[PDB]
Protein backbone atom coordinates (compact mmCIF):
# COMPACT_ATOMS: atom_id res chain seq x y z
CA UNK A 1 0.00 0.00 0.00
CA UNK A 2 1.03 3.21 -0.24
CA UNK A 3 2.02 3.85 3.70
CA UNK A 4 4.43 0.23 3.60
CA UNK A 5 4.20 -3.27 2.83
CA UNK A 6 3.40 -4.78 5.94
CA UNK A 7 1.39 -3.86 9.14
CA UNK A 8 2.63 -5.02 12.81
CA UNK A 9 -0.15 -6.48 14.85
CA UNK A 10 0.77 -7.02 18.61
CA UNK A 11 -1.08 -9.39 20.89
CA UNK A 12 -0.98 -11.21 24.22
CA UNK A 13 -4.61 -13.42 23.49
CA UNK A 14 -5.11 -15.45 19.85
CA UNK A 15 -9.12 -13.90 19.68
CA UNK A 16 -7.59 -10.19 20.28
CA UNK A 17 -5.03 -10.92 17.49
CA UNK A 18 -7.84 -12.46 14.92
CA UNK A 19 -10.36 -9.35 15.41
CA UNK A 20 -7.57 -6.90 14.85
CA UNK A 21 -6.61 -8.97 11.45
CA UNK A 22 -10.27 -8.70 10.93
CA UNK A 23 -10.77 -5.16 11.17
CA UNK A 24 -7.50 -4.03 9.23
CA UNK A 25 -8.10 -6.45 6.38
CA UNK A 26 -11.57 -4.50 6.18
CA UNK A 27 -9.75 -1.64 5.94
CA UNK A 28 -7.83 -2.54 2.87
CA UNK A 29 -4.58 -4.20 5.04
CA UNK A 30 -2.67 -6.73 2.91
CA UNK A 31 0.55 -8.36 4.56
CA UNK A 32 0.25 -8.41 8.78
CA UNK A 33 3.30 -9.35 10.88
CA UNK A 34 1.83 -10.69 14.06
CA UNK A 35 4.28 -10.08 17.24
CA UNK A 36 3.37 -11.82 20.24
CA UNK A 37 5.36 -13.45 23.32
CA UNK A 38 2.53 -16.34 23.16
CA UNK A 39 4.53 -18.79 20.60
CA UNK A 40 0.78 -19.94 20.42
CA UNK A 41 -0.51 -16.77 18.75
CA UNK A 42 2.34 -16.65 16.28
CA UNK A 43 1.37 -20.03 15.25
CA UNK A 44 -1.91 -19.18 14.65
CA UNK A 45 -1.06 -16.21 12.42
CA UNK A 46 0.71 -18.80 10.34
CA UNK A 47 -2.01 -21.12 10.48
CA UNK A 48 -4.33 -18.44 9.19
CA UNK A 49 -2.07 -17.40 6.11
CA UNK A 50 0.64 -15.15 7.50
CA UNK A 51 4.58 -15.71 7.63
CA UNK A 52 6.20 -12.70 9.07
CA UNK A 53 6.34 -13.05 13.39
CA UNK A 54 7.88 -10.90 15.58
CA UNK A 55 8.81 -12.70 18.92
CA UNK A 56 9.48 -12.07 22.65
CA UNK A 57 12.11 -14.62 23.20
CA UNK A 58 14.28 -13.93 26.55
CA UNK A 59 11.05 -11.62 27.90
CA UNK A 60 7.52 -11.23 28.64
CA UNK A 61 4.20 -9.90 28.40
CA UNK A 62 2.85 -8.26 32.12
CA UNK A 63 -0.99 -7.73 31.59
CA UNK A 64 -2.48 -5.88 34.16
CA UNK A 65 -6.50 -5.92 34.62
CA UNK A 66 -8.83 -3.82 36.94
CA UNK A 67 -11.94 -1.29 36.81
CA UNK A 68 -9.47 1.62 38.05
CA UNK A 69 -6.99 2.77 35.63
CA UNK A 70 -5.55 5.13 38.06
CA UNK A 71 -4.29 1.68 40.28
CA UNK A 72 -3.37 -0.13 36.90
CA UNK A 73 -1.25 2.69 36.16
CA UNK A 74 0.54 3.01 40.10
CA UNK A 75 1.43 -0.63 39.31
CA UNK A 76 2.58 0.19 35.65
CA UNK A 77 4.67 3.14 37.05
CA UNK A 78 6.56 1.08 39.08
CA UNK A 79 7.26 -1.92 36.92
CA UNK A 80 8.04 1.08 34.56
CA UNK A 81 10.86 2.41 37.02
CA UNK A 82 12.24 -1.05 37.85
CA UNK A 83 12.61 -2.36 34.70
CA UNK A 84 13.90 1.16 33.06
CA UNK A 85 16.80 0.62 35.68
CA UNK A 86 17.52 -3.01 34.71
CA UNK A 87 17.80 -1.49 31.43
CA UNK A 88 14.86 -3.11 29.65
CA UNK A 89 12.61 -1.76 26.63
CA UNK A 90 8.83 -1.28 27.68
CA UNK A 91 5.81 -1.11 25.59
CA UNK A 92 2.58 -0.16 27.18
CA UNK A 93 -0.81 0.39 25.59
CA UNK A 94 -4.48 0.25 27.35
CA UNK A 95 -6.94 -2.25 25.91
CA UNK A 96 -10.67 -1.78 27.73
CA UNK A 97 -9.57 -2.80 31.49
CA UNK A 98 -6.02 -4.10 30.32
CA UNK A 99 -2.94 -2.05 30.73
CA UNK A 100 -0.70 -4.23 28.56
CA UNK A 101 3.29 -4.11 29.15
CA UNK A 102 6.00 -6.08 27.08
CA UNK A 103 9.39 -5.86 28.35
CA UNK A 104 12.15 -7.62 26.57
CA UNK A 105 16.75 -6.66 27.26
CA UNK A 106 16.88 -8.26 30.61
CA UNK A 107 18.73 -11.23 31.59
CA UNK A 108 16.12 -14.03 32.73
CA UNK A 109 16.63 -14.03 36.13
CA UNK A 110 15.85 -10.20 36.17
CA UNK A 111 12.68 -10.94 34.05
CA UNK A 112 11.32 -13.63 36.80
CA UNK A 113 12.19 -11.14 39.91
CA UNK A 114 9.92 -8.58 37.63
CA UNK A 115 7.34 -11.22 36.86
CA UNK A 116 7.35 -11.86 41.21
CA UNK A 117 6.69 -7.78 41.41
CA UNK A 118 4.31 -7.57 39.19
CA UNK A 119 2.24 -10.26 41.33
CA UNK A 120 3.16 -8.10 44.20
CA UNK A 121 1.84 -4.96 42.96
CA UNK A 122 -1.42 -6.16 41.67
CA UNK A 123 -2.06 -7.03 45.55
CA UNK A 124 -0.74 -4.15 46.89
CA UNK A 125 -3.10 -2.18 44.50
CA UNK A 126 -6.38 -4.88 44.49
CA UNK A 127 -5.52 -5.74 40.53
CA UNK A 128 -5.25 -9.04 38.51
CA UNK A 129 -1.99 -9.77 36.03
CA UNK A 130 -1.29 -12.19 34.17
CA UNK A 131 2.13 -13.07 32.17
CA UNK A 132 2.15 -14.11 28.77
CA UNK A 133 5.61 -15.93 27.56
CA UNK A 134 8.63 -15.82 29.57
CA UNK A 135 10.90 -18.51 29.03
CA UNK A 136 14.84 -19.97 28.66
CA UNK A 137 17.18 -19.66 25.45
CA UNK A 138 16.32 -23.22 24.75
CA UNK A 139 12.51 -22.72 24.95
CA UNK A 140 13.29 -20.25 22.26
CA UNK A 141 15.56 -21.94 20.15
CA UNK A 142 13.10 -24.79 20.04
CA UNK A 143 10.43 -22.59 19.27
CA UNK A 144 11.66 -20.42 16.51
CA UNK A 145 12.15 -24.21 14.55
CA UNK A 146 8.46 -25.12 15.41
CA UNK A 147 7.69 -21.50 13.74
CA UNK A 148 9.81 -22.71 10.74
CA UNK A 149 8.52 -25.67 10.40
CA UNK A 150 4.84 -24.59 10.48
CA UNK A 151 6.10 -22.02 7.67
CA UNK A 152 7.49 -18.66 9.02
CA UNK A 153 9.39 -17.64 6.25
CA UNK A 154 10.75 -13.95 8.13
CA UNK A 155 11.10 -14.43 12.22
CA UNK A 156 12.83 -10.77 13.78
CA UNK A 157 14.17 -10.46 16.88
CA UNK A 158 13.98 -6.69 18.90
CA UNK A 159 18.12 -6.36 18.87
CA UNK A 160 18.03 -6.48 23.17
CA UNK A 161 16.40 -9.37 23.42
CA UNK A 162 18.51 -10.87 20.64
CA UNK A 163 21.59 -9.77 22.46
CA UNK A 164 20.57 -11.10 25.85
CA UNK A 165 19.74 -14.71 24.49
CA UNK A 166 23.22 -14.84 22.64
CA UNK A 167 24.81 -13.63 26.28
CA UNK A 168 22.52 -16.48 27.67
CA UNK A 169 23.56 -19.22 24.67
CA UNK A 170 27.83 -18.35 25.62
CA UNK A 171 26.94 -19.33 29.21
CA UNK B 1 19.97 -17.80 12.56
CA UNK B 2 19.00 -20.14 15.07
CA UNK B 3 16.97 -17.35 16.49
CA UNK B 4 15.53 -16.12 13.40
CA UNK B 5 16.13 -13.99 10.23
CA UNK B 6 15.94 -10.25 11.36
CA UNK B 7 17.11 -8.10 14.78
CA UNK B 8 15.30 -4.84 15.02
CA UNK B 9 17.53 -2.07 15.90
CA UNK B 10 15.40 0.83 17.34
CA UNK B 11 17.29 4.58 16.50
CA UNK B 12 16.73 8.45 16.96
CA UNK B 13 20.40 9.42 15.97
CA UNK B 14 22.46 7.82 12.83
CA UNK B 15 25.50 7.53 14.67
CA UNK B 16 24.01 5.73 17.62
CA UNK B 17 22.28 3.11 14.96
CA UNK B 18 25.41 2.97 12.59
CA UNK B 19 27.25 1.91 16.26
CA UNK B 20 24.84 -0.72 17.50
CA UNK B 21 24.45 -2.41 13.97
CA UNK B 22 28.73 -2.73 13.77
CA UNK B 23 28.03 -4.29 17.62
CA UNK B 24 25.48 -7.14 16.27
CA UNK B 25 27.48 -7.51 13.22
CA UNK B 26 30.92 -8.42 15.19
CA UNK B 27 28.23 -10.82 16.97
CA UNK B 28 27.23 -12.51 13.86
CA UNK B 29 24.23 -10.57 13.28
CA UNK B 30 23.19 -10.80 9.17
CA UNK B 31 19.85 -9.11 8.21
CA UNK B 32 19.13 -5.28 10.44
CA UNK B 33 15.78 -3.86 10.23
CA UNK B 34 16.17 0.08 11.56
CA UNK B 35 13.20 1.42 12.96
CA UNK B 36 13.01 5.44 13.84
CA UNK B 37 10.70 8.33 13.56
CA UNK B 38 13.66 9.96 11.94
CA UNK B 39 13.48 9.40 7.93
CA UNK B 40 16.93 10.36 7.55
CA UNK B 41 18.18 7.58 9.97
CA UNK B 42 15.72 5.05 7.54
CA UNK B 43 18.04 6.49 4.44
CA UNK B 44 21.21 5.72 5.92
CA UNK B 45 19.89 2.46 7.02
CA UNK B 46 19.24 1.78 2.95
CA UNK B 47 22.74 3.70 2.20
CA UNK B 48 24.52 1.51 4.11
CA UNK B 49 22.65 -2.35 2.51
CA UNK B 50 19.85 -2.37 4.97
CA UNK B 51 16.09 -3.12 2.55
CA UNK B 52 13.44 -3.77 6.31
CA UNK B 53 12.53 -0.65 7.61
CA UNK B 54 9.76 0.19 10.26
CA UNK B 55 8.37 3.21 10.21
CA UNK B 56 6.89 6.21 13.01
CA UNK B 57 4.74 8.00 10.09
CA UNK B 58 1.98 9.85 12.46
CA UNK B 59 3.61 9.73 15.46
CA UNK B 60 7.11 10.60 17.06
CA UNK B 61 10.25 10.11 20.02
CA UNK B 62 10.43 12.14 22.90
CA UNK B 63 14.08 12.07 24.30
CA UNK B 64 14.68 13.67 28.06
CA UNK B 65 18.50 14.19 29.03
CA UNK B 66 19.74 15.03 32.64
CA UNK B 67 22.16 13.75 34.90
CA UNK B 68 19.42 12.81 37.28
CA UNK B 69 17.54 9.40 36.37
CA UNK B 70 14.39 10.11 38.86
CA UNK B 71 13.95 13.79 37.11
CA UNK B 72 14.01 11.78 33.63
CA UNK B 73 11.75 9.28 35.45
CA UNK B 74 9.22 12.07 36.61
CA UNK B 75 8.49 13.88 32.87
CA UNK B 76 8.80 10.37 31.49
CA UNK B 77 5.75 9.37 33.62
CA UNK B 78 3.60 12.34 33.46
CA UNK B 79 3.91 11.17 29.67
CA UNK B 80 2.99 8.27 30.05
CA UNK B 81 -0.18 8.42 31.99
CA UNK B 82 -0.99 11.34 29.40
CA UNK B 83 0.12 9.65 26.34
CA UNK B 84 -1.57 6.06 27.12
CA UNK B 85 -5.15 8.13 28.38
CA UNK B 86 -5.06 9.20 25.00
CA UNK B 87 -5.45 5.43 23.28
CA UNK B 88 -1.17 5.83 22.64
CA UNK B 89 1.42 2.86 22.42
CA UNK B 90 4.61 3.83 24.52
CA UNK B 91 7.96 3.02 24.32
CA UNK B 92 10.57 3.47 26.47
CA UNK B 93 14.84 2.82 27.17
CA UNK B 94 17.51 4.51 28.64
CA UNK B 95 20.44 4.76 26.81
CA UNK B 96 23.55 6.79 29.08
CA UNK B 97 21.78 10.54 29.87
CA UNK B 98 18.73 9.66 27.37
CA UNK B 99 15.04 8.28 28.23
CA UNK B 100 13.82 7.67 25.03
CA UNK B 101 10.13 7.67 24.32
CA UNK B 102 8.02 6.27 21.18
CA UNK B 103 4.72 7.14 20.84
CA UNK B 104 1.84 5.53 18.64
CA UNK B 105 -1.70 5.44 17.61
CA UNK B 106 -2.94 9.22 18.57
CA UNK B 107 -4.02 12.15 15.95
CA UNK B 108 -2.03 14.74 14.81
CA UNK B 109 -3.23 17.19 17.08
CA UNK B 110 -2.84 14.75 20.27
CA UNK B 111 0.33 14.06 19.43
CA UNK B 112 1.61 17.88 18.68
CA UNK B 113 0.14 18.36 22.60
CA UNK B 114 2.12 15.89 23.92
CA UNK B 115 5.10 17.58 22.31
CA UNK B 116 4.39 20.78 23.99
CA UNK B 117 3.83 19.18 27.37
CA UNK B 118 7.06 17.29 27.27
CA UNK B 119 8.48 21.25 26.65
CA UNK B 120 6.66 21.71 29.89
CA UNK B 121 7.64 19.01 31.92
CA UNK B 122 11.64 19.58 31.06
CA UNK B 123 11.32 23.01 32.20
CA UNK B 124 9.78 21.74 35.37
CA UNK B 125 11.86 19.15 36.07
CA UNK B 126 15.26 21.05 35.10
CA UNK B 127 16.23 18.85 32.09
CA UNK B 128 15.97 19.00 28.29
CA UNK B 129 13.84 17.68 25.67
CA UNK B 130 14.29 16.52 21.79
CA UNK B 131 11.87 15.66 19.01
CA UNK B 132 12.46 13.09 16.69
CA UNK B 133 10.09 12.70 13.65
CA UNK B 134 6.22 14.33 14.24
CA UNK B 135 5.08 15.03 10.44
CA UNK B 136 1.50 14.74 8.51
CA UNK B 137 0.23 12.18 6.34
CA UNK B 138 0.87 13.82 3.58
CA UNK B 139 4.88 13.73 4.45
CA UNK B 140 4.37 10.43 5.10
CA UNK B 141 3.18 9.18 1.87
CA UNK B 142 6.11 11.24 0.54
CA UNK B 143 8.79 10.25 2.64
CA UNK B 144 7.71 6.53 1.91
CA UNK B 145 7.54 6.93 -1.73
CA UNK B 146 11.21 8.23 -0.98
CA UNK B 147 12.41 5.40 0.87
CA UNK B 148 11.13 2.97 -1.84
CA UNK B 149 12.71 4.82 -4.92
CA UNK B 150 16.12 4.57 -2.46
CA UNK B 151 15.38 0.84 -2.92
CA UNK B 152 13.70 -0.51 0.19
CA UNK B 153 12.24 -3.64 -0.48
CA UNK B 154 9.87 -3.93 2.99
CA UNK B 155 8.20 -1.40 5.07
CA UNK B 156 6.32 -2.12 8.16
CA UNK B 157 4.04 0.24 9.83
CA UNK B 158 2.74 -0.26 13.29
CA UNK B 159 -1.23 -0.93 13.06
CA UNK B 160 -2.26 1.65 15.91
CA UNK B 161 0.19 3.90 13.30
CA UNK B 162 -1.23 3.31 10.14
CA UNK B 163 -5.10 3.18 11.48
CA UNK B 164 -4.12 6.85 12.70
CA UNK B 165 -2.77 7.92 9.01
CA UNK B 166 -5.97 6.16 7.65
CA UNK B 167 -8.34 8.28 9.89
CA UNK B 168 -6.17 11.50 8.75
CA UNK B 169 -6.57 10.93 5.02
CA UNK B 170 -9.75 10.30 5.18
CA UNK B 171 -10.34 13.35 6.50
Amino acid sequence: GAMGDILIVWAKDVDEMLKQVEILRRLGAKQIAVESSDWRILQEALKKGGDILIVNGGGMTITFRGDDLEALLKAAIEMIKQALKFGATITLSLDGNDLNINITGVPEQVRKELAKEAERLAKEFGITVTRTGGGDVDEMLKQVEILRRLGAKQIAVHSDDWRILQEALKK
